[PDB]
């Protein structure tokens, strides 16, 4: 049978197919290579995706989201105890274990988070099924390189309730390393620079012969693109209250509009100094219209781009290296093609150049497919 490679991410999934010698990644529906990783529960119909997102607005408690946060922990965890203080739907402890509760027709409803991610492994699964025109039943999934035994098990309890068989696991740093095809012969350390949508991963990995270790791990669990994206968001809301007295955190609706062209705006500024932000209506008889350049863009968020160092120095500590010792830096996620971020991490390698790809979105489902065709022969 087909075997497939999905990276289930906290914001995100992304799926990819090797056939015919290449790896393919696949369009959802909406024609994206990136599904965001939301379910919603509104109104009798339960959604997936970035329909699912956009019901987030308007249905906060119904929208489940960032799941891969609770998966395989327990209620009590410091972890998931921050996290529900955060998210805002209802997580309640079943057993130990936190639960997901929300009303479909109004009845209260509990799913473990398994569940829900198997709601996500279930679209990518259909994504390859359509593609390939015929049913998947195995498949390559990644984990962070920090999961432990009952969070991999999860993950592959997702997979059974999803109809997949997940002949392998392997963890975020490898699935790079196969998607840039590191050398493999002789030994190489790498560090892996994971900068996401919601989460921060630094990992050191070794290959050595063809073996792959991951020898020391650290991160930040709420540092992302989005945090980005939200410090831009209040300097606006600051500044159209001064011009307009107008507040437009007052208007939901205003905020998602906001934040869809704040998001447009940074990605634009990974490539051009300056750009438009233009909202026609932001409320009714108001426009929103403002220039963001990529000085303003780096002074807001600064801090958090010097916040990277602290797990970078803290996993060359745990493998005792020196910076010296590492042989190359791989960027992956949509946030390492921000160019301070690439100039922040040369400067702390004293001049050594990073290694990115075209598509660091894509890295890991990318080696998820490649180990997939690896272990097909
Ligand atoms: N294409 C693209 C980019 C994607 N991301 C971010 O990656 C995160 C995960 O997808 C998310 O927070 C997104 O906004 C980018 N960030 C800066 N510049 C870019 N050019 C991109």
């Amino acid at each position: 049978g087909p075997v497939i490679g999905i990276d289930l991410g906290t914001t995100y999934s992304c799926v990819g197919v090797f056939k015919n010698g290449r790896v393919e990644i696949l369009n959802n529906e909406l024609g994206n290579r990136i599904t965001p990783s939301y379910v919603s529960f509104v109104d009798g119909e339960r959604k997936v995706g970035e329909a699912a997102k956009l019901e987030a607005t308007l249905h906060p408690t119904q929208t489940v989201f960032d799941v891969k946060r609770l998966i395989g922990r327990k209620f009590d965890d410091q972890e998931v105890v921050k996290d529900r203080s955060l998210l805002p739907y209802e997580i309640v402890n079943n057993q130990g274990k936190p639960n997901i509760k929300v009303q479909i027709k109004d009845k209260d409803t509990t799913f473990a988070p398994e569940q829900i991610s198997a709601m996500v492994l279930e679209k990518m699964k259909e994504i390859a099924q359509s593609f390939l025109g015929k049913p998947v039943k195995n498949a390559v999934v990644t984990v962070p390189a920090y999961f432990n035994d009952a969070q991999r098990q999860a993950t592959k309890d997702a997979g059974t309730i999803a109809g997949l068989n997940i002949v392998r696991i392997i963890n975020e740093p490898t699935a790079a390393a196969l998607a840039y095809g590191l050398d493999k012969k002789e030994e190489t350390s790498i560090l892996v620079y994971d900068l996401g949508g919601g989460t921060f991963d630094v990992s050191i990995l070794v290959i050595d012969n063809g073996v792959f270790e991951v020898y020391a791990t650290a991160g930040n669990t709420h540092l992302g693109g989005e945090d980005f994206d939200q410090r831009v968001m209040d300097y606006f809301i600051k500044m159209f209250k001064k011009k307009n007295n107008i507040d437009l955190r007052t208007d939901k609706r205003a905020i998602q509009k906001l934040r869809k062209e704040v998001e447009i705006a940074k990605r634009n500024l990974s490539v051009v100094h300056s750009t438009q932000i233009e909202i026609e209506d932001i409320v009714e008889g108001h426009n929103f219209s403002e220039t963001l350049t990529r000085a303003k863009f780096e002074e807001l968020n600064d801090d958090l781009f010097r916040e990277t160092l602290e797990p970078v120095k803290k996993v060359l500590d745990d493998a005792k290296y020196e910076k010296s010792k590492i042989d190359e830096i791989v960027l992956v996620g949509g946030s390492t093609r921000i160019p301070k971020i690439q100039q922040i991490i040369k400067e702390f390698f004293n001049g050594k150049e990073p290694n990115r790809g075209i598509n660091p979105d894509e890295a890991v489902a990318y080696g998820a497919a490649i180990q997939a065709g690896i272990i097909l022969g």
